[PDB]
């Protein structure tokens, strides 16, 4: 027979759009077979459903029986979730064992309690890790910085402020703090840990995690791992090359209704084309919210005359556009995201320079990577400390997409993108990371 692998995945499209490309990559150039046993606490949502249900027919899934947790933070609803399935899990993992050669089970950050029936059934109980090599440095850290507590030193990484830290530690008395805790001190029990990024992207902090250490799992770096608009894509092709500023705002968080109104006078002055995917924004004023023609509509809450003003120039969509069909685009020249990190690695495969918006802790954290390690990204100043001026959304699109900042950016990102394709090439890391996960997988039949 042939290896089959068991993928427990978080709920969020964040986390399972890195587990599937990685399940893509595996069985494209191997004989193994997957399955996605998937945790809920609650009806998966359709595009979960759209991402399961596209994937080739060596990869199924199964659905675990939902958990009741009748009773906030998405970290402590996750562990709770996972915790109470575990007896689904086991005679799941025993079912799976007697229809196919299961090896192994991989686990996201907060799946170390599906640990327990992967031991207990023999096979090996690996940890994927979606985000940042910084982020996984400060999980692996968490409790000796816990025992510790002006900047915070993640191991390998650029310092960080203490405010920056990813959000389930942004409050100690939270349950979602002794989470962290709990699956970081069980990290260890992995045979092994899949990391979504590679060397010439976050150099010091894979080099601290790769360091052969007595009783620590090695670390395999994967990265990086990536990917109706037909409209869409004819108004690009209409755009001259490298002109097109695309702000991918369908995802990664919500603009106030002041943030997204100085948003569309910065574009607006800039005279810089642009592709805007817009989300209906949060904290709406009754006397707006009451006075649109459709509450649905994102486009809505935009000022008056803006569309109508820009339209020669700037084609603003609601809620989604084909990101990586766009970022391929030669008349795409930059890239304006909230920063998850499968946009970041998007945008760097395709070599097209960030402007980087983060809203969540982690973003921010993803944008001091892009910002002020590799520097193949611009930042507004104040951005998410603060409402980012008109003028200050003028001046960063105007240094992208004109200036000799841009220019700088724009020849970092080459250079990056380049890095990229010898990564995922024959002879690269990450392919050489894939066949060694294969390979220590097989030994386990």
């Amino acid at each position: 027979g042939t290896p089959h692998i068991a993928i427990l995945p978080s709920p969020g499209m964040g986390h399972l759009i890195p587990m599937a490309e990685f399940a893509k990559r595996l069985v494209h150039h191997h004989n193994f077979s997957i399955t996605f046993v998937i945790p809920t606490d609650g009806p998966p949502s359709s595009a979960y459903q759209q991402v399961l249900t596209s994937l080739p027919s060596s990869i199924d899934h199964i659905f675990l029986p939902q958990v009741d947790l009748t009773d906030p933070r998405i970290e402590t609803l996750i562990s709770l979730t996972v915790a109470r399935s575990l007896s689904s899990l086991r005679t799941t993992l025993s079912s799976l064992q007697s229809s196919k050669n299961l090896v192994s089970l991989v686990v996201d950050l907060f799946g170390t309690d599906a640990f327990d029936p992967a031991i207990e059934l023999g096979i090996s109980p690996y940890i994927f890790f979606p985000s940042t090599a910084m982020t996984l440095s400060l999980f692996l850290y968490m409790p000796q910085l816990d025992k510790s507590v002006d900047l915070v030193r993640i191991p390998g990484c650029v310092p960080v402020r203490g405010s920056d830290l990813f959000d389930p530690v942004q409050d100690r008395t939270d349950e979602a703090y002794k989470w962290v805790i709990h699956h970081s001190n069980r990290y260890p029990m992995a045979e092994g840990v899949i990391e979504n990024s590679f060397m010439e992207l976050e150099h010091g902090a894979l080099k601290y995690l790769q360091t052969v250490q007595s009783g620590k799992p090695p670390v395999y770096a994967v990265g990086p791992l990536i990917k109706s608009g037909s409209k869409i894509i004819e108004w690009l092709d209409d755009q001259p090359v490298g002109s097109v500023l695309f702000v991918s705002f369908g995802s990664g968080g919500t603009l106030s209704y002041e943030q997204m109104t100085e948003l569309a006078h910065g574009l607006e002055s800039s005279q810089q084309r642009f592709l805007w995917v817009v989300r209906s924004p949060n904290q709406i004023p009754n006397s707006t919210y009451f006075s649109v023609q459709s509450q649905k509509d994102p486009l809505a809450y935009l000022p008056e005359g803006f569309l109508n003003r820009t339209e020669g120039r700037g084609l603003v969509v609601s809620n989604w556009a084909p990101q990586a069909q766009i970022l391929s685009h030669g008349s795409t020249g930059g890239f304006m995201s909230h920063c998850g990190w499968n946009s970041i690695l998007e945008s760097v495969v395709h070599g097209v320079p960030i402007i980087a918006w983060p809203l969540y802790a982690e973003q921010k954290m993803n944008s001091i990577i892009v910002v002020e390690d590799v520097k193949v990204a611009l930042r507004p100043a104040g951005v998410g400390e603060r409402v980012v001026e008109r003028s200050e959304i003028t001046a960063v699109v105007k240094a992208l997409m004109e200036g000799e900042e841009g220019k700088k950016v724009r020849n970092r990102m080459k250079e990056l993108k380049e890095a990229a394709a010898r990564a995922v090439s024959d002879d690269g890391a990450s392919t050489i990371a894939i066949a060694d996960l294969a390979q220590k997988w097989r030994s386990s039949m």
